[PDB]
């Protein structure tokens, strides 16, 4: 029915939290996982992240004790996504933010947070927690130099793990329904997997509580798995720390799982590709190490792992295939990438031409001549498509179908100039490019042009269309 | 309490809908609006967008009457938003997805459904409908020329408009307990505002109904409002057509509000300021469109606007101030452009340096024990290392915790220990582009290399504070 949502919200800060519970069946089948492998969406909140939950709690305890007045000054170091919280806590309440986050994480994080009107400071990457440039470390610096200013310090206060013990971990059980066998969390400030363990435990001690922590943080116990990467930095946001939070009970859980950032990344993309969840890279560590501890379980009992945030955090980083090939990492067994590697092959556009035979120069036009003229030229060449010059780059093509239909549709006049007609978006290529760089092309491009600018001597326009063609005279 | 999600789901299409009401009592005041403006968060879905719902409508229809089966392709002429639903829909269901959108549309609509194994064939944006290049004609080239391929064409779908007739309006009327005076809706393919409207005119007929449509599209009513650009390419991306779809009844809507894209974009960044809500340029254009409509409403009457896709889907092209600059549209009254250029001005960092008084290098290969000893001798914190064919900073504080924290050896060269992210500056630059760029470096070098001091934030705070 509706119960939660069947109202009217007074603001944001009543939309957080509530999310869904999907059961990956797609995924397990893909990686032959026999369990339910549950998955909580929490990436699906008004700002896109489970610390949103603690943002607005932190603030709500901050206001429930009178610590907090209008007009005040909010400080956090995060990693991006806690100071997301606070800053739509923030403007909703009318407070002013400041964020401390460091180099390491995304641009669309601190993009949006600059839209919430928060200033935001950038730490050094490599910068330990004592230094006195960490996040943290400058956040108390801040603190100490302004005025009506707070720092709410996500890392040891106790709302972020009590409210994922009241109300995350209880939305778990409830949609759950009490039969859970194990819990995967990622391992950052440590208060949702302190919270939630927690809360399971006592409401269902046989359920296994696990740990992500990416190779490079100190938090998995023993010290025998931090010796992969001994405190080296990695690309995955959210997770991981050179020390142990205030808010992290280690004690709570039970099993610790090492995730690397080619693992991590590869399963955020298979958890898009074949369940749907747009969603981030901590949430594939998290579901990475899911499928390697819940291995052993069998079919009926369920195991739960948490999605924090969504890809809206990481657009630029790593739902982009060009930024994972630069990192060398592998995209997915079926990705677009893959698909095209083994479709083209070593297959470039000569081939191609050479298939269909292009034994021909298109026509030429010099982007000024007058529909009279370009209309003269095309009924008496008999051509369909032409493409219009440079003076000093390429303008693009254009067919006889925009033609007439943009003159009879009254935005091409008879007297008006071609260039007013021509298509603007277009591609450069040369006949030496494969298949995949002109197909990856024309994700972007209508239309890929041949040699442009020897001489400019083009010698066609390639469409996707041509490319389906090409797969056609192949088996 | 919960009664939508307290339970399990069996896949992400059972995440679809179901999105809240907020309203939006900040962005009224910021605009001096007396009634309730209410936002219809359709960008909360789990594909963040309303066409999310008739993406899954129609695979449902398809499947209902066995038209559709596993295997098969599935093909749609779409803005960005439609093809991401039935993206999903496939990638869920096992079918094949080909999609056919303009070339006007963001990069981050096509990465997204290639990462959901879609294959996306790109168009002219200045083509006509019936062009054969545009993305309805390719698209039925591709019905054509590919077997077991299907189109279920939004635009002519039945299941597009009788979804938000059926499931949309009747969350919106049930959360508004039947007392709406305004709907504003954006008129893309139309079946939103259709469906909307129709439903909440049938169970509440005083209800008026206005629709918003970008300036360079033919679909208000009277064609004395299409006059200002017409058939002009506008940066908006969802509505807006040169042509009147199949499902677009626009006898259901009395009103029409033009709107342009610096209004739609200014209009969307202050919402995503003031209220919180991450959204798309379209939910802009609807809600210029509602604050002109219902600026005659008063207290306690109810004005809901729709708030279609999420900003997801525009990261890189209008949250980013540089591309909002390259197109010259205003950011926002209150915004951090704003208030850089009021706090700052046109100072430059000349003036904080002789403010200041700062009147003022390493290899990159020296090993940590000459460059203690060095630090030592000559009292200062900081030092730079310089470059070979720059490098970075160092300060004391992370030398000696890298030492005892086993990460640093005295053997070891000082490139390894040194912070690899910089910004390099000149003095002649003003303090508003170096605080734009203190946004993704924590530090800023300036300027022969012969750079006199690294400038931070505090710096800058400090220098604010030497003024008023
Ligand atoms: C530490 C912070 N992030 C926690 C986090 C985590 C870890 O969640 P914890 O509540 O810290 O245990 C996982 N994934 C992402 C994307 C995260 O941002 C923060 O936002 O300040
Ligand atoms: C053409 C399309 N426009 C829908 C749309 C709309 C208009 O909604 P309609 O359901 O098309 O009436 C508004 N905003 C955005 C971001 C949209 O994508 C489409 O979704 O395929």
């Amino acid at each position: 029915a509706d119960g939660p949502y069947s109202g009217i919200l007074d603001s944001v800060l009543d939309a957080i939290g509530n999310t869904p519970m999907v059961r990956m069946k797609r995924l397990a089948k893909v990686y032959g996982l026999e369990c339910d492998l549950l998955a909580k969406c929490e990436f699906m909140s008004a700002g896109g992240s489970v610390k949103d939950r603690i943002g607005k709690a932190m603030v709500e305890k901050a206001e429930r004790e009178g610590r907090l007045k209008a007009g005040d000054t909010l400080i956090e170091p995060t990693s991006g996504n806690t100071g997301i919280g606070l800053a739509l806590a923030a403007a909703v309440r009318g407070y002013r933010m400041i964020v401390t986050m460091p180099a390491k994480m995304s641009a669309e994080k601190s993009n949006i947070m600059k839209c919430l009107g928060a200033e935001i400071v950038r730490t050094p990457t490599e910068a330990a927690w004592n230094d006195e440039n960490s996040h943290m470390g400058v956040a108390a610096k801040l603190q100490r130099e302004l005025e009506n200013a707070h720092i709410l310090d996500q890392y040891n206060n106790t709302a972020n793990p009590m409210v994922h013990y009241d109300v995350t971990a209880e939305e778990i059980i409830t949609q759950c329904d009490g039969d859970i066998d194990m819990v995967v969390i990622g391992a950052g400030t440590g208060g949702t997997i302190t919270g939630i363990g927690r809360k399971i435990k006592e409401r269902c001690p046989k359920c296994k509580v696990v740990g992500v922590d990416p190779k490079g943080s100190i938090l998995a116990v023993p010290d025998s798995l931090n010796d992969e990467k001994r405190l080296q930095s990695y690309e995955v946001e959210g997770i991981g720390y050179d020390f142990v939070p205030g808010v992290l009970d280690r004690k709570v859980v039970d099993e610790w799982v090492k995730v690397g950032d080619a693992e991590s990344f590869t399963t955020a993309r298979a958890i898009i590709r074949n369940e749907g969840l747009f969603v981030g890279g901590s949430s594939g560590a998290n579901v990475w190490g899911a499928l390697q501890a819940a291995r052993q379980l069998k079919k009926g009992q369920k195991c739960v792992v948490l999605l924090p945030d969504s890809s809206r955090n990481y657009m630029s980083k790593f739902i982009s295939d060009e930024w994972m090939a630069e990192h060398g990492f592998a995209p997915e067994d079926g990705a677009k990438v893959k698909e095209r590697e083994k479709q083209f092959g070593g297959a470039r556009i000569r081939d191609l031409l050479s298939e269909t035979g292009a034994t021909s120069d298109v026509p030429f036009v010099t982007a000024r001549l007058s529909v009279e003229d370009v209309i003269k030229m095309m009924h008496e060449t008999k051509v369909k498509e032409v493409i219009v010059t440079e003076d000093s780059k390429l303008v693009g093509v254009l067919s006889e179908d925009h033609i007439a239909h943009s003159l009879q549709s009254g935005r091409c006049a008879m007297q008006s100039p071609v260039k007013d007609i021509a298509f603007k978006k277009l591609a450069k290529a040369l006949p030496s490019a494969y298949l995949r760089d002109v197909a990856k092309a024309l994700d972007f491009s209508p239309y890929v042009c041949v040699m442009d600018e020897e001489c400019p001597h083009f010698l066609g326009v390639i469409t996707r269309i041509d490319l389906l063609h090409w797969l056609a005279t192949k088996q």
